[PDB]
């Protein structure tokens, strides 16, 4: 195709946030959008990678930034103080997740009635908060994400497809919360889907996991493909 990206600006109205826009120049008319939620690490290549596929499929996707300027983890001791602030501020971690999704409504390549969201780990939680906070997503896809229960307020409010791919070796993926979000989407109706990829542990998507902190976390290229095209005939389901 004719592949392009383009850096985007956005804010809460708190924090700056630089993101990265990838679409197909070749496409006609608006397309639908996929907001790409990193990993907890931040917007990094692996997630611009993820975004530039979706591009190659179709769709406009815009790779979020999770920390604001585009700042990047690199020291593991940081990860879980952010991932845990953002645990503890859930309207904090919301806002700039609907901030992610406000900036891709707002590009002219975007169809707003054909909205997903996708999340790596941290960042598949991330897309689940999205989800939770009553956003207009038609679908949403995880992979390898940690999980954890929804706030009261949350019942009734996820509007889109859900579609949870899990490795079912992550040991930093808590069986109790599995049981606990599974409840939630059967109490509440939800077009709910979640497969347990006995191949995998955490970080199965990153090539690059394989160095990272050992067994737990291992690039699995079978489960990656496996749903990336489980992702897919999602889309495909809820956008042709």
């Amino acid at each position: 195709g004719a592949m392009k990206h383009r850096e985007i600006r956005y804010t809460d109205g708190h924090t700056q946030f630089v993101g990265e826009l990838h679409w197909d120049e070749q496409q006609g008319g608006k397309c639908p959008g996929v907001v790409v939620f990193p990993e907890a690490f931040g917007l990094n290549d692996h997630a611009r990678e993820r975004a530039r596929r979706l591009a190659g499929l179709g769709y406009a996707a815009l790779a979020a930034d999770l920390h604001g300027d585009g700042r990047l983890i690199d020291d593991m001791e940081q990860l879980r103080p952010r991932m845990e602030g953002l645990f503890g501020d859930r309207a904090a971690w919301r806002a700039l997740a609907r901030a992610a999704l406000d900036t891709l409504v707002a590009q002219p390549e975007v169809d707003a009635d054909r909205l997903a969201a996708i999340g790596f780990c941290f960042g598949g939680t991330t897309a689940l908060e999205l989800a939770r906070s009553g956003a207009s997503l038609g679908a949403i896809v995880t992979f390898h994400a940690g999980l954890l229960p929804e706030l009261p307020e949350d019942a009734g409010r996820i509007r889109g497809r859900v579609l949870v791919c899990h490795g079912a070796e992550d040991p930093l993926v808590q069986k109790e919360a599995i049981d606990a979000v599974m409840g939630e989407w059967r109490r509440d109706r939800v077009d709910w889907q979640f497969t347990f990829y006995g191949n995998a542990a955490h970080s199965f998507t990153d090539p690059a996991a394989d160095a990272h902190g050992m067994a737990g976390l291992a690039y699995e290229p079978l489960t990656e493909a496996r749903s990336w095209t489980a992702m897919r005939n999602l889309f495909d389901e809820v956008f042709s």
